[PDB]
């Protein structure tokens, strides 16, 4: 069976990164078991990676990470596959967000639109370069549709260093390549719809894309380097971060930044590598828009009030 081929692997890796035996007996290749895997992930990154430095990340969010990823290769080499379960939970953007200079696309596979954010002694705060959503250009300030894919920027310029940065940051990583570099890594899941038969619940159905400012302190050198990987963040600095669906319901302490996403699938396949002698074909699944992704917005009309008793005049 298929199954035996999978439990064989998955034992293999977990005896030899002596993983708690509980886990261990408690073991099938059932698609919610990522624990054991993440466990291996654990241990042997430790061993051969003490001290890995993550950016804008979290560990449990990366280990976890590196856990689908390996379930995926389990999965894949094993030949086994559960539907509606699909492991890697992450998709492959072709954001065509670093193509125009200013310009930036969104999940729709359409450009954003700019809109200022002002409108009103205050304290007013000014968003002149933010971007939303087509489907948002109607909205108020940072109010989401009922079609939007939840995507908004307050300031765009940033958001196009970020994108640019991972661009960079993958070209570094592989310089030669059939492809251009114009896919982004990102994941489809948090924690909050971690499993497909979860809870459904409001706002945006997929983890929030957020740049971080790199620069901060990282413009306080430049031009002594060399290491490409390492110019990418300097040429550009800012990062995709990715956090919960929703930073009301439910929400998660998902945090994992582009470039530390992308880590963790290279590290998994080299500790495969080390393991196994042939790396199995893993395909990530090629982003497209759908409604599952619509953003879920409850819109409820509100009362204003009047000083009058009754309604209408008569
Ligand atoms: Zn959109
Ligand atoms: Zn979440």
């Amino acid at each position: 069976s298929a199954w035996e081929k999978g439990m064989e692997a998955a034992r293999a890796l977990m005896d030899k990164y002596h993983v708690d035996n509980d886990l261990k007996a408690n073991f099938k290749l059932l698609p919610d078991q990522v624990e054991a895997l993440a466990a291996v992930c654990k241990t042997w990154l430790n061993e051969e990676h003490r001290g890995l430095q993550l950016t804008f990340t979290s560990n449990k969010t990366f280990v976890t990470m590196m856990g689908r990823f390996l379930q995926a290769y389990l999965q894949s080499f094993a030949e086994v596959t559960y539907k509606h379960h699909e492991p890697t939970g992450c998709a492959l953007w072709l954001h065509r967000c670093a193509e125009i200079e200013g310009e930036l696309k969104c999940l729709h596979g359409s450009i954003m639109i700019n809109k200022e954010h002002v409108i009103e002694n205050v304290v007013q705060i000014s968003n002149t370069d933010a971007r939303c959503c087509v489907h948002d250009a109607a909205c108020p300030a940072n109010q989401f549709s009922g079609k939007s894919c939840g995507m908004f920027f307050s300031e765009g310029a940033k958001a196009q260093v970020a994108f640019k940065q991972i661009k960079a940051f993958m070209q570094a990583l592989y310089p030669n390549a059939q492809t251009g570099h114009g896919h982004l890594l990102m994941p489809l899941r948090c924690e909050c719809n971690s499993k497909p038969g979860h809870a459904p619940f409001l706002g945006r159905q997929l983890p929030k894309l957020t740049p971080f400012a790199l620069s901060n302190a990282e413009d306080l050198d430049a031009d002594l380097i060399s290491d490409k990987s390492v110019l990418a963040s300097v040429h550009h600095p800012a990062l995709i971060v990715f956090q919960c669906c929703n930073p009301g319901g439910p929400n998660c302490d998902f945090k994992i930044s582009a470039p530390d996403l992308l880590n963790a699938l290279v590290m998994v396949r080299s500790l495969w590598s080390e393991n196994f002698t042939e790396l199995p074909r893993m395909v990530v699944p090629e982003f497209k828009w759908s409604t599952k992704h619509q953003y879920r917005n409850v819109s409820l009309p509100v009362a204003h009030s009047d000083a009058r008793q009754n309604p209408f005049d008569f």
